[PDB]
């Protein structure tokens, strides 16, 4: 009973946070074996950030310039590297806290839980999906940048994202852990469009499928549609065109509900066109796309 | 930049979490120092659940009846004991993973951390509030029971919740970690009134603070209004009076922003009585009501 944005336990990240300063900068790094993660503006100044040159600047810094803390336990670094935007700093012990982990480079629309750190130390956890734009709308502070999105399947990690800049609108980009911006995004303090972006019509279509198994069924009608019918509306309300791979991976869920997807699709046209008429469907006045049909699926069923 | 329903970094509590059988029945159980607390119903049967005498089901019950486990470690449980509606039993080590914690007992508005779990595994983590009727409005499924809420303030655990049933209404209920019940829930499988819930006044103005700080100004007005008006509309609305002790703690708030507390209240008055026009407020098309005033004083400064 109950349908809640809930984010992945973080324990297992919360093991590997460091924070790591350079200069007069400091923000979080992430320890796993014998190397610490980091965004790669550790190593600017204020002046630098209007259009830095990455590499002369890593050149004036040495390994012992790189100062990496977690708690009472301070980390030699015997290697420094700059891969894309991220910063790999070689240390001399192994994280004895290195859960098993992967890196991956998620799709926009898929979702991941953030820890939010400050200075190595986590203050929260929250979960949230990548922008069709490839942008993702945190909640992040000065000092938060290096702080990690990921997912969990069994005891395994896989790290998504690390945080590096607030856009000038308030929204937040990064990289994947090989320091590869998702976007067009660079690191540099310059106004950068994000784009046009969408509501992820895959992930709304599963929440209305979540709402229906709690309860929440006010929305369903006595309509159908046909998927061109379906994204002449998605595309009037800039919604994603949905396609087949995404009325597939929704089988699971039309299969428990017994409601057919272009069913669903029909109730969805007719929420978008009429609104919710000052109703909720799982506590929520708007149609919700931060949960993917394989979230809607774990929290359904209770995965650990 | 930004505002997230955050939930407390979940690994401290992660560290606690057990597994306990007692006959056919399993669900999670909370080991701190050398004790662990679970539901009183992991002793029952579903025949028993309809009207139980826990004082007589709980005598058919020895030590070695309890089964407890954590991964690859099972417990060896040397004593056990009813207070309230949690057992507490007895075990011979005292866990090596037990953060600096505290039992607390949390007042309706309040808000804390849910650990979701299942057969002593932890699938989730989410934030939400005491509902002013004492329930809450959660994410369980069967075998969620004996999942935990709580705090933390620097490396103390507050721990609040235990989680022991579901109503039919799909609301949730539980207790203190002493056993007692919020509210005036019995755990017994027999339809039970939550009562008349209202919405939280304090933090819905508190999260209109928060989104003033994250540039969402749209519903500031040129009114102000007193406590005497402002509570003839949260009479009218199914809101909390607001007190003084309220407007009290949103003082920092109040003074970070510059806007009134009476102010806000005319902004809130004017929101009831009009509604949001199709707009939203930090990604919401209703009125947040669960975010207390320290909730967003911490995220809005970045408190670790
Ligand atoms: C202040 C802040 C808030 C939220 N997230 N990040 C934040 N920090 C920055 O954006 C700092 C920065 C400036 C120019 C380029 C880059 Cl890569 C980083
Ligand atoms: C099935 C389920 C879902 C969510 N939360 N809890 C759940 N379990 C129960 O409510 C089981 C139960 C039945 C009668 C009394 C008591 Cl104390 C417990």
């Amino acid at each position: 009973s109950g349908f809640r944005k809930m984010a992945f336990p973080s324990g297992k990240v919360e093991g590997c946070m460091v924070q790591v300063t350079c200069g007069t900068t400091t923000l979080n790094g992430l320890w796993l074996d014998d190397v610490v993660y980091c965004p790669r503006h550790v190593i600017c100044t204020s002046e630098d950030m209007l259009n830095p040159n990455y590499e002369d600047l890593l050149i004036r810094k040495s390994n012992h310039n790189f100062l990496v803390q977690a708690g009472n336990v301070q980390l030699r670094v015997i290697g420094h590297s700059m891969q894309n935007c991220v910063l790999k700093l070689k240390v001399d012990t192994a994280n004895p806290k290195t859960p098993k982990y992967k890196f991956v480079r998620i799709q926009p629309g898929q979702t991941f839980s953030v820890l939010a750190c400050y200075n190595g130390s986590p203050s929260g956890v929250y979960q949230c999906a990548m922008r069709p734009n490839f942008t993702i709308k945190g909640s992040f502070l000065n000092g938060s940048c290096g702080s990690v999105g990921f997912n969990i399947d069994y005891d395994c990690v896989s790290f998504c994202y690390m945080h590096h800049m607030e856009l000038p609108t308030g929204v937040h980009a990064g990289t994947d852990l090989e320091g590869n911006f998702y976007g067009p995004f660079v690191d540099r303090q310059t106004a950068q469009a994000a784009g046009t972006d969408t509501t992820i019509t895959v992930n709304v279509l599963a929440w209305l499928y979540a709402a229906v198994i709690n309860g929440d069924r006010w929305f369903l009608n006595r309509f159908t549609t046909t998927l061109n019918d379906f994204n002449l509306v998605a595309m009037k309300y800039n919604y994603e065109p949905l396609t087949q791979d995404h009325v597939d991976i929704l089988g699971p869920l039309s299969a428990q509900t017994g409601i057919a997807v272009l069913d669903m699709c029909a109730s969805l046209k007719e929420l978008l066109q009429n609104g919710m008429n000052g109703r909720t469907i799982l506590g929520s006045a708007l149609l919700e796309d931060e949960f993917t049909p394989f979230d809607v699926v774990r929290q359904c069923s209770g995965v650990t």
